[PDB]
Order: C-alpha cells, then structure tokens, then sequence
C-alpha cells in the first residue's frame, strides 16, 4: 500500500503520499477562534477554524500557532490540525497507511513520545516513524555526504554527514527562524508609521516579508546605498487599499540571520554556526563537508542568501578549500521530498514501528527505533 | 544658564526649568476655535484659544488635540501650543535656554525629526535633546534597575533596565491609555440615560472619570457587590445644575486596562504585558526586575491600581520571586522630574545636540545622538 | 622575602603566598564585556569585568575564557586577569616577590616563553619559575613515588615518578576535562526541555554539574535503576525561580571521563590511560606505581570517582598487585599547595630564573632552566 | 607452476609472484571499523575495511595494526588481511600456488606455528616455507657474505653471514623501528602547537615523517644550525587546508635510531649494535663483514642514513679496516626480491613443507624444516 | 692482628676476616647510575649506587659489571667497590689489616700489578698477597691432592695438584661461566614470548636461572621427556605480577657447560677439559687425580651437575680407575674459606708482601712473590 508523509513544521503543514514529487496539501499551521459576539441566528458558525479557512476569516478570529520552535505547545490544537490533514485535505482513512513524521534534532523526548502516542491511540495507523529533517534533506539532494543547513519557521539546525554516518557531537541548533524575522519586521515597520499588532496583521507582515525581503551581499554598503538613493524602496498594498512603502527594512530583516544581536541574542550567525559544526568533525572529512553545503527550508528562500553564505564561509575557511553552497529551487519542500524517498525505499520497510512493538514496549520504543 | 524641560504629552503639557522639583506650567494640550457666528462688534475676539483659555469658553468652541497616541498629527496646532508654553506660560525667550523634550518609544522617526526641525528653525534654541520617558521615570525614582510601566493619555509602554543598560528587544508598547478610557466611559454612560457627544462634553466626562473612577481588586466580586447593594453609587453635578449618578461604571472603565477586549482590542492587559517584557530579558536579571516595578503617568493614578497589578503579577510570576510595585505619590510628574534631574547633571552637558551639529548633519542628527 | 604562587588554570585562578596552606584568592578565570546599549548617564560603567564581578553582572555581559585546554589563547585578557590577581585580590606590588607559575605538560613552548616575557616585561618580578602541576601535586601528597592523575578544567594528564626521577616517555595527556563535561551536560539537558545557550547559562549549567553530578560505580546498573525507579531524580532552582529536575543526567555527564566516545572522541578513558602510562615504565618500578595513584584537580571531586577508578584499574592490573587510589579531601588545591611547598624550600632558591639570566639569554631561558 | 611470495611486515604488505622484480600488491597492513552511527539506509556499508580502502575513509574509522614488533597480536585481522591479499589484490586461488612467508629472527615459535596452521587449514596451499628476512635481503644483494641491517616498521635486526653459513650467536634484535619514530614525531610536534591524537592523525604524522625527515650527519651541529638560521624549516599542508611548519623535528625524529634514549630505551644505537654483532664473530671473518654492511627496509630510506652509519662504524672499527655500507635504491623491497629469487631457484624446490609432511608431523614441522 | 680476605669475583664480592668460617659481606659486584631526569628537589640523590643498593633501585639505573672474565675492565668502578667493601660493609680501616686477594690463573699480569698498586697507594694496607683460587679451594677441601674445577661468574679453570706441587703445564682455562649462561637463557626465553633486554631484566633472568635451572643426566632423553609430557614445566612470577612458564629451558641453559657449541664456541666441555688436564700429568699421579675431583664456585651449584660430571669422566677414563667428584654443600664459598685458612696459618706470615718490599721493588714484586 501507500504510506503517508507528513512534515509538521512550525508554520506550514506539508502532507502527501510516498512516491510523489510534491506535497498534496500545504496550508498554514494555525487554529482560529472568534473574538466578537455573533448576532445572526442560523449561520451555522463553527467554534474553530483550521488552515486556510482561518486565514480567510482572519479579521474576526484570534490565530494561534500550536508549534513554537519545533516544539508542540498545544496538543488539542495539534490534534485538530492532524485531523484536518487526514480528513479534509488528504481525504484518507489513517488506519491502513503508515505515516512518516519529522522532527528537529535536540528536541525534548516527550515531544516524540506524545507524537507516537497520539498517532497510535487517537488514530490507528499501522506503523509510524520519526526522521530527522536534515537527513531527509540530504536524501532529497541525492547525496550521502555533506552538512545540511535547514531553516524553517521555528528552528535552524546543522547536521554533518560523511558516508551515511552522522556525527551527532557536531550538530548545532538555533532558535532563530522565520517567525523571529516576522516579529522583527513588525517591530521595525513602526519607524515609518505603520502599526501592525493583531495576529491577522502578523499574517499581513509575514506576507510583506516573504514578498519584499532579500539578503544583502554587503550590509554596510547596502545601508549606505539605501540612505543615499531611493531605488531600493518598494510599495505594498494593504487589504483595505492603503499603500505602504518599505526602504532598508527589506534587507534589515533577513540580516538578523547573520547578526542575531539585532533581536537581542548572543548566538552566532548561520555562517559561523556552519563553520563551527564543520570544525567539530574529523580533519579527514572536512574537505568533503566544505564542498557539500546543503540548504533547505522556507527561510533559505531569500534572494542572495546563498551568495552571502558562500562569501562568509569562504572568508572563514582556508583559501585552499573549495566552498559550494547547494540551494536547489525546490528546497522549500526538500524535507518532504526526502521523506517520500525514504518511505518509498524497499529496504526501509523493516524499520517501521509496528503496532505490536508499540503495544509491548510503550511510547518509549521511538527512542530506540528512531535516531 | 538654566535649561527648559518640556513634557509634551497627549493630554497635558508639563513645562518648567531644570533643577526644580515641580513643573512651572501644566495645562491641557488643546486648541479651540469658535463654531458659532458672532454678533457683537468690538469684542476683540480671537480666532483660536490654547490651553486653559480654551477650557474656559468651551461651550462655544470646537476642541482639537494636536497629539494622538504620542504622535503629533497637527503641526500648526503643535506650534501654537509650543508658542503658548514658551511665551504666555513660562514667559521666557527660547534663544538662550536649551530645551529637553520627551517621546514615547517605537514612535515614527519623522516625529522627532520634525520636532528637532521646529525647535531649531521656528525657535532658536541653542541645543535640544529627546529622551525616552521611561528612562526619565527611572531617573526620578532614584534607581538604575527596574521595568517602568508608563501610562499617560495616548500610549502605554514598558522599558526594562538592569544596570543602566536598556534591553530594547523587551520594550513593549500599547495604544490604550486615558483617552480610550474616557471614550469608553462616554459610551457606557448612555446606559443610564446620560448623553455626552460634544468635545466639551468629552471634557466633562474626563473630569467625571478622573474624579470618580477606581480599579477593583476583584472585578467579578465588585460587579456582584454593585448589583446587590447600592453603596458603590456616587453622584456628580453637571455645570448646568443637573445631577447624574454612576454605579458600576466607576470601576468598569479602568478595567479596560486589564481586559482590553472591552473596547474591541485583541491585545493583552498591562500585567501580562509587563510579565512578557520581563520574560524577554536574561534569566540572571529577572529577579531584580520582578522587585522594581515602577509606575508613572496620570493613568496610573486610579485607586487600587497598584494592588491589582501586584496581585496579577504575583499570580503570573513564580512563588519564590518577590514582586514589588513602586508607585510614588508624585508619579503623575515623574517623567518631568527625571527630565529635570537629567538636564541638571554636570556630565550630561556634553550630549546636547548643538546648533552647529544640526546645521552640518540635517535633522537626522537626532537618531544618532539620541537613543 | 615572601614569594607568590599562582596556579593559572583553565577555569579557576588560585593565587597566594608561599608558606601558606590555602590560596588567598580563588575566583573564576573569565573576562566579561557588555552586550547591550547603556541609557543611564553618569553610572561610571566599566568596559570590562574580571572575576567574581563578571559573574555578578553576567546577565548583561558576554563572558570569555582566556585559556582553553591549558593554552592561553587571549593574551590581553590574560594580562587583565594577572593584573586583577596582583592588585585587586592579593593587593601586592609584583616587583619584590618572585612568582611561581604552573603549566600542563606537553604544552606549546611559546606558551611558557610568552608567560616569562609578560612576567619580566609587563610586570617586574625579580624572578620566576614554571613547574609541572603533577610534580607539585606529588609534593603536596608528601611522597616522591607515584603516578599523578591531574584533571582540572581544560586538560587531564598522567605523570609517573619513582624516586624523584620522572619518566617523560610515559607521560600521557588528554584534552577532556570539566569544560567538556559542562558542554555535554548542556547538550543532554535539552532532552527534558531545558535550553541553556548563553555564556551566563553556561555558568548556570556548570553550577548544576558541580552541585548535582556523581560517578556511578556500575554505569549500566545505574541506568537500569534510574529507568525503573525515580529515587535518583533531584531538583534545582534557577535564578528566576524556575525549578528543573535532573534524572540520569546526574551520572551520564561524569561518565564521559571513562567513555570519551560520548562526546565523539576516539581516546581512551582515564583508567586505561593510567594503566597504559604505568605499563610504559620499567618492570621493577610498576609495583610502587600501582600502589601510589594520586588524584588532583576539581574534576576529581565527583562522588564515587575514586572507587570507580580503583575498580577499573584492579580489573586491568594483575590480581597479585595492590591498587591504591590516593584522593585527599583537599586535592582541589593540591597543585597550589605543592607549589607553595616547593617555593618555601631552602634548597630551591638557587633554581629561580633571575632577571639577569633572562636579560642575557632571552625568553628561551625557561626551557633549559625548567623541566 | 608459479609460487607466491608474501612479505607480511608490521606496516606494509608486499605480495606478488616468484620470478618478478617488484611486488604486485603493496598496501598498508591495517583494518578499520566504523566508530560513528549510520543514518542513511541502503548504503550497503561494510563492517570492516582492509588496506587502502581503510585509508580512504579513515575520518570515520578506527584503525588497528594486526602486527606489532613483527609479532601477530590479532589473528582474525591477520586472516582478514591474508584473504584480502589472496583475493582482492592478487586475484588468485591459494590452492595451487605454494606460498613463501617471512619472519623476523628471535620471534616466538607459536607465531610461525600458527602461521603454518592458518596457511594449511584456513587456506589450502600445497606447500609453504618461512624464511629469515635478512637472508632474503642478502639474496637480493647478490652476495653470500655480509651483515644485514634490516629495519622495517616493527623490528630492527642484524644477521651476519660469511660463506652461506650463519652465526646465530651474533644475531642481534631491536624493537625500535618506524612506528616508534612516528610516535616520537607525534609527541614532539606538540611543542609547536600541533595536536595529532587519532589513528587517522597517526597516518597523517607518518606521511609527514616519511616526506620531511632525514638523518643528520652531525646531530649537535645540525641542532645549532637549526637554532641559528631558518633554512631547515619546511611546510606541510594538512588535508583540511591548514599548513604546519616543522623545524628541527625533521632530523630529531630519525636521531632516535642512533640515540634510543630519546624514547626512554636503555639499548644501543644501530651502529653500536652492528659493531657488537661483528665483534661476536670469528676474527678471520671480521674483515669481510666490515666491508659488506647491507641495509634494507623502509626505515633505512631516510636521507643521509648511510653516510652517518659509515661514519659511526668507521669511528668504532680500527683504522686499517675498510667500511662499506651497501644501500641499494630498491632496499625498501629487498626482502621480497630475495624471497622471489629464493622461490625461483631450481634447487630450492626440495625444501618446501608439503601438505603430507604437515599432516603427519603437526604444526611443529616448521621448526625442523625452516631455520 | 686480624687479616682481611677478599674474593673479588666477576659477579659476587666475598669479604670477611681470616679465621672465620663464612664471609661477612656478600653482595653483587655492580655499580649503578641514573638514566632518567630528576624532578624532585632536595631528595639528596647520589650519582652512583654500589651493591645491594643498586639492586634495590634497579628500575631507574644502568648497571655495569667492573669485572668481565676475571679481568678488571673498569678501575674507577673497582675502586668504588673496594671502598664500599672496606667501609660500608666490613666497617674497618684498611691500614692495620693485611688483605688477601684472589685471581684466576692465566690472567694478564697488569691485572695483579694494578691490584697491588691500588692496594698500596689508594689504600694503605700493611701487606697484601694474591693467591690462585683453585689452591684456596683445595685448602678448603682439607686435602693436598687433586684437580680442582672452579666455575664462578666469568671463568672456569682446572688446576691439578699432587703433593702440594702444582703442574702449571696442565692448567686449563675456559671463558664460559654463569654470565654466559644468563645471556643464553635470555636469548632462549624469547621463544616463548618473554623479552628481557635491560640490565635490570638481566638481573631478573639471573634470578630465574639460579632458582629454576638444573643439569640433566641425559640431555636427549630429557628433551624427549620435556617434549612428550609437561611435568618439567615450572612457573615464575615477575616483579610486576606477570607469571612466566619455563619448560626445557630449565636444563637447556646449564647444558652449555658440556656443549659449549650452543653459544658458538669451539671449545670442549668441562668434563673433557678435566680429562685433558688429567692426561697432561705424569702417569704415576693420574690415579690419585681421578679420585680427587673437587668442584667449587656458584656455577657448580646446579642440581645434578656432579652426577653428570662423574658419568662423563667415567665414560672417558679407563674402567679400572675410580672416579670421585667432591662437591661440598658449601663450595659456593670454598675459595674464601681456603683463603681464610691460608691467611690464618702461622707459617704463612713470612710470605706477605710488606710495604717496604713494594716500595723498593715497584709493582712487579707480586710476580716473584706470588705464584
Ligand atoms: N520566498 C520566501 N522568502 C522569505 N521567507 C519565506 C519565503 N517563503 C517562506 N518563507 C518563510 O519561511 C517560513 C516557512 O518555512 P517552512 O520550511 O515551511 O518551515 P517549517 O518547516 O517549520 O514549516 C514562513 O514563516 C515564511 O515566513
Ligand atoms: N486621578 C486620576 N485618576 C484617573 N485618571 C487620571 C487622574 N489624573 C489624570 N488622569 C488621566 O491621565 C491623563 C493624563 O496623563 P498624563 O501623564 O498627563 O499623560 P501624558 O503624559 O500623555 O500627558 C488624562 O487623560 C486623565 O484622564
Ligand atoms: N565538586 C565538584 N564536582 C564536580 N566538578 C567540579 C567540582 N568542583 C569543581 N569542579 C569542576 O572542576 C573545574 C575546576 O577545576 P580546577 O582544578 O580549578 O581546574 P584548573 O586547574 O584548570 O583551574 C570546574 O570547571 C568545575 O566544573
Ligand atoms: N622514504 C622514507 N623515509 C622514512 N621512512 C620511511 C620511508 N618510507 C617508508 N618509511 C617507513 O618505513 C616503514 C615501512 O617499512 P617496511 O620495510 O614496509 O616495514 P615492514 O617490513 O615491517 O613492512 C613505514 O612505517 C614508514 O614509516
Ligand atoms: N644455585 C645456583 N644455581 C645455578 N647458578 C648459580 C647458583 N648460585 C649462583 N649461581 C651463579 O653463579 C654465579 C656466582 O658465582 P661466584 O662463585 O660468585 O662467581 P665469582 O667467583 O666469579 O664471584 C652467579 O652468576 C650465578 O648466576
Ligand atoms: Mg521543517
Ligand atoms: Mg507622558
Ligand atoms: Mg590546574
Ligand atoms: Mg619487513
Ligand atoms: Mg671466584
């Protein structure tokens, strides 16, 4: 039979079937609830809205994200979202399709324990498996060597792999991703007089960010150019017809990835994190790691991010080494693509967590069965 | 020489001289214009009235506030008010006294740019400086550690400071202040048959609010007590001799600070905003922030507001931490007091924005010179 | 006159006077610098903090260790720390007191060359000397026979001595010490949901480790016991009032000493290193080495480390030999104690590196004068 | 038919066919096993790697040498290496080719007994023979008189032969060879800040040693020259792009052959060992031994070793005697060359240990059949 | 007064006083010097160790024998040993006690000349005398007829005496003694995997030899028995706790006395040497020589040596003659016993070499005064 692949990200939900080349269902990972009082009678109004329906009537709802920083904080909302994916989007019965789930490294173990418990108790999937997203990204890339820089909506992590062997002591994690960039853009848009406060306005700011932001090759020169001329200014139209203009905020927002101190964080940029992860590996494998930098996730879709990353890593690495940044045009769904590839493998079918094993071993089977 | 300190708030204007302990001039920040047709000849009537004069003949004028939400919307009226303060109230020549101005955080930059331009072009002040009101409140408090909750007439903001170092990523702003409370009281007074519509009636309602309103320690119990008995009812006399009676509207109006949903806002209460600002700071400085909650502004003068804030924050913070709310009896003028203290410092005299620097660097000198 | 003894470790600084039985000054070897922007004026804030002062205001500073793995990487910070020790802690003038310094074996020679250059040029000490820390530990033990296992914050080394004669071909070194254990504990605390990232949080994790960790006599049995029951779980209170609970991480962290593969190292455990060092010595001196195992350093202060070491070495050594582990209660300062003992010897005064010898022979005099 | 010649050294394996002038297969004598955890599925990864394959993926493996000091310590690994040589390198069937093996003198007898047992039981060679490596070196030299100084990777031995007659009472052995030199170079490279610890780093250090080391004609003068000038310094590039610089360590490493006390050994140098072996022979044969010093093995390939040996022996021997050191350019494979020559002799075919003799006489036939 | 008797052997020193029945001081004839570098200060370490003190700290010293083959090769070490005997062992003043010394026959004359010169110049003995050790052995035996077979540590000699008359043309000498046996045992212990190389390991091997070796009555039958069964195998415990097992090496080592070709010597066995010495005497004295074979020295203390000697000589001598081997249980000190007996004789006091005779006749007086 066919197996389901679900990539439960912080912001988006990517669901589909193993063997396909693109997710069947992609929609925001939000749940909305009304915040006003209803006066019409017989409208058949619901008490909650999930996905694109919540984004539709977002002017009267309060939107909540069940996942923050790759960690599920609301489990009732997560069950609602999983039910939505399984019934109203994929339109399948989760009793005959094994389901493949993803998770960021260095997460709490209770997260995956509860994921397995919900999958086997609330739903009746015959088997399930939890895979590291960077491994799936490297599967999608078609290679078995390289360090993967995955940046989605909640977390950013690096995982180096040499010959199918992972070096877990060199895995580095960062709680700086797209949502922090959206909040920073919201904060810095107030300098021009634009005030976005509500969650619906947060969605507006997210759309502005993902439609008008880019990474500058040289930050100081770009700031000087923006200050001098006005060619970098762009206009955006609000839903009510108002037009706002954005100048240096276009590239000041993605700059937080390379200078996390813009949002009060002491951590290092993504380039320095990648270099530190590489330098924690064996000296004989560093050359192949320098030439196989793989990027994945929505936050890696900014224009000019790959060139900036290559420039920074070249400035860090020695001159003799060759630095290659591998950013496929479909890296926004590379985790799901690799998950589908892994679930479609003939030799992978012996590593599913079957129902009998879960019943005999409790929810702790996931730790020993899954890396 | 002596330097001027001007606290241009949304509702009130606090002006005076550095080194004093109280503002010299305090008057409403309104400009009035006649709305009827004159029949007497030779009365020497003016076309505009500023300050207490407008409040005197408010039965024949239309009153306008030049500032909404800490942002100056009318600049001709603001110039009129500044001229009033400099000539008819302080009775000084603004050419030999440096002037210290205040501004709320996260305001548009054009606001302070135009403030500097007006101060250096319309008037001829030798130097000027713009300071954050929360920093001045902490100066007045006599301490260099703590989170300040300033609530005036247009805005409410929180600014945490540990050892003279501000954490700008933890600053939170709220466009809910005294004017919204006055509008809400006007709206809810119609339930008893009292209809106030005009701007002069808005001043009447503001006086009723600031003379008869208080914050309830427990809102539901207070509502039950008001419904059961009649001891909470108070009487107010209108200018024409009519007497109105107010019941649960006395504490239903200030409750909007802790439940902003009463006026259709999705934001969180002041207690939750303070807790969120504290939790955005470093873990090693949170203990000193919990014990140094400083309140300032006119909107913090409601009876029982400090006890309610302490109760809510204690309910939010862990049991081991000690919560102290610092509400001095003179917190209505603490911003001006701190501004005077800062302007009277010997080591502060090197940070004035002199006329030559403004001339060479344009109106953009304020951003680099002032935090 | 009196001579100074300074034990410049990776984590701690132990300074004092020769002839005493305890260091006069002990404080962390860190330098902190502000990472936020200051708003108060006239606070007299400094640009750097050294020692306990940095640990005080660690919520607003970035902390750096000038020494990694017993090698000084930052020399300006090291000069700052030495100035701190000489002036603000010992309160003496380093021009009439000869200073005794310590260093780990198999260090770069430029390290001690620059140490001598700084001591004779930046300061004006009349004489100085560099001693191996294991020799000082054996001096403190009061015996002249035995192999010393010194483990501080950056390095772990073994040095066997028979009759005052060292066997340098049997000296073994290991770059696994307390800082690696702190990093491993930080990494494995994320499994329970606790995220410590900043340097101040690194200090928090170090305190948790040194107040709640121990060495298990049998690792697998301890893991089984921790999995079955909950008697091994302990609670710790964070500075902000939050309480965290630690289970098997209490003994999983010190286990890295005996199984260095937990942090991706191919090296052997401390017991195997000690056995290999003993087996590299002459057959006629091995019996006295088996019965004189001396431990020193802070990393040797874990509960149950001595019993585990004895058990492992007994399992390695032949049955007839007698294994004794000598772990005095004051082994945390045994290097300093032995240095004081050596500096107080009457027959040692002829081996100081005087100023004239340094002037005539350059900084290379340390190699020929010191072992 | 053709007979196989296998020179199982400590570091290298030299295999081929009798009658040829060069070994067919030369590769390191190592077996590698993974030390990390695999995450890719379907890679077809092996559990062990032998030879150059282990040297390829050495950044993720732990490398072990089955032979130390000419003595086989691991027999499963030795069987793996023999299978590799017989199948993946020579690509022959070891059932119709008699195999000639080599062994150092004064080895344990169980070593050759087990070699014969493995050759006749695990494989089915029709016949086999064990020859002394010095005799094969003298065969390759084309002469039947002289003392042979063979130094490979584990052992160094001297064997004097006059007219085809060996003097076994004058054979001298030394457990100081290339591996000790590699370990010493690793130890003394830490003085410049370079730290090599892992087995792969041991291979790196071995490459540095065999590409940058030489024997100084006069050690003290060379040390003075290296200290004074900098013309003796050379640079080496690490696999990750880092560049290291080596000074007097180039000739300080090979000096251990003439001064074994550098690594804590009480033995005498190779020159003194050769002189002592010569002086243990009859007085009438010493003159021909002085003029037929033959060197063999990889450790004899250092530049300037032959001149130094001649100088030392001339200083030891009387003035009238003539000292000649015979170091052919192909002495790295002279043992294999002599073994091929011996196996290709028509008169040697009667001294093979046939299968019937082994079956009737047990594994002890090797002692009586082979010298 | 009392006279001193000193038996300066190759391995042992036997000193005492004339008239006693056992030597007062017996200790090894070695001098040790440190070979490592000292790190402790104030240990009062010496630069040389003599006797049992050298055997104590032999794991850090290099041991040298001043005497090889009964010939003194190092004279500074010999002076050190003589000073040790005279002061730290006998505790007497060598100025009032005449000293009796011993020497092997057919030694260089310069040996005894320098012995006399040292005794009369470095020390101030009133008189001295050099006696042949075989004559002293025959004195100890209490008879004046017979051939003496003395075998110590360096030499083996035969001296036949008939009626107090020596036949110097029949004296035979052999440079095969205990030290050669120790070296042979060291060489043949490598066949079982035991490697002893250092001088301290030479002492270990000497102890093993003198505690586990014996002479086989029939060598070939003993070899067959050892090969067949395992009852001849014995175990020995090394100082570090390791246990070694010795089989046919127990009797293969003493066999070198009867088959000197085992160590590459062309000479004849001790039995054949004794027979040849007897056959060089007059035919009328051979019968009394056949029946008075006297053995002395440590090398004659092997079990079964006397029976083997009797069997061999009986096989050589004609059937009618009666062969008696006289091996007293105290033959290890028979030379010293006979020297004491000779020095205690009243009629011997006229043959001392007085100081005046030495002064007038130079060091050559010993040749004419002593046989
Ligand atoms: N073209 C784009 N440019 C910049 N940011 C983008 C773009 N597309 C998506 N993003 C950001 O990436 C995030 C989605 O990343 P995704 O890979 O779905 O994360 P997750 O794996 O956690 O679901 C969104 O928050 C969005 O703001
Ligand atoms: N005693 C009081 N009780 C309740 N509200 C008050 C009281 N005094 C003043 N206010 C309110 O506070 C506002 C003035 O606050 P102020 O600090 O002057 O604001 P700003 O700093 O913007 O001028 C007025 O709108 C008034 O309604
Ligand atoms: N009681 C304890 N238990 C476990 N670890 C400890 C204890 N006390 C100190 N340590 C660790 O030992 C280190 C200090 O060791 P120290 O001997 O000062 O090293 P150094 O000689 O390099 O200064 C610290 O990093 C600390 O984490
Ligand atoms: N050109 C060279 N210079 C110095 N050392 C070398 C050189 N070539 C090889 N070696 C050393 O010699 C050793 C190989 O010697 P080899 O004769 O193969 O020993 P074996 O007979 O035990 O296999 C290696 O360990 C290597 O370090
Ligand atoms: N019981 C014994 N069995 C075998 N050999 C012995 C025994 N006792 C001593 N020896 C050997 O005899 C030697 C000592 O002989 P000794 O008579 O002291 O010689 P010397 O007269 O030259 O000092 C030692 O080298 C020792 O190895
Ligand atoms: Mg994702
Ligand atoms: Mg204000
Ligand atoms: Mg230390
Ligand atoms: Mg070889
Ligand atoms: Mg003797």
């Amino acid at each position: 039979t066919t197996a389901l692949v679900c990539d439960n990200g912080s912001g988006l939900v990517k669901a589909g079937f193993a063997g396909d080349d693109a997710p069947r269902a992609v929609f925001p990972s939000i749940v909305g609830r009304p915040r006003h009082q209803g006066v019409m009678v017989g409208m058949g109004q619901k008490d909650s809205y999930v996905g694109d329906e919540a984004q539709s009537k977002r002017g009267i709802l309060t939107l909540k994200y069940p996942i923050e920083h790759g960690i599920i904080t609301n489990w009732d909302d997560m069950e609602k979202i999983w039910h939505h994916t399984f019934y109203n989007e994929l339109r399948v019965a989760p009793e005959e399709h094994p389901t493949l789930l993803t998770e960021a490294p260095l997460n709490p173990k209770a997260n995956r324990e509860k994921m397995t418990q919900i999958m086997f108790e609330t739903f009746n999937v015959p088997a399930m498996y939890v895979a590291i997203q960077a491994v799936l990204s490297l599967y999608a890339s078609g290679r078995t060597t390289g360090i993967v820089l995955d940046s989605g909506d909640g977390v950013t992590h690096n995982v180096p792999i040499y010959e199918g062997y992972a070096l877990p002591h060199a895995i580095m994690r960062l709680d700086l991703a797209g949502r922090d960039l959206t909040d920073y853009l919201m904060k810095i848009l107030t300098e021009r007089g634009y005030s976005f406060v509500t969650t619906a306005e947060r969605e507006i700011v997210r759309d502005i960010k993902e439609k008008l932001c880019y990474v500058a090759l040289d930050f100081e020169n770009e700031m000087a150019t923006a200050a001098s001329s006005s060619s970098l200014e762009k206009s955006y139209e609000l839903p009510d017809g108002q037009v706002i203009t954005i100048g240096n905020e276009r590239f000041r927002c993605p700059e937080t990835l390379f200078q996390p101190s813009f949002i009060g964080m002491e951590s290092a940029g993504i380039h320095e994190t990648t270099y530190n992860s590489i330098m924690k590996c064996d000296i004989d494998i560093r050359k192949d790691l320098y030439a196989n930098n793989v990027m994945s996730g929505g936050t890696t879709m900014y224009p000019g991010i790959a060139d900036r990353m290559q420039k920074e890593i070249t400035a860090l690495a020695p001159s003799t080494m060759k630095i290659k940044i591998i950013a496929p045009p479909e890296r926004k769904y590379s985790v799901w693509i690799g998950g589908s590839i892994l679930a479609s493998l003939s030799t992978f079918q012996q590593m599913w967590i079957t129902k009998q094993e879960y019943d005999e071993a409790g929810p702790s089977i996931v730790h020993r069965k899954c890396f």
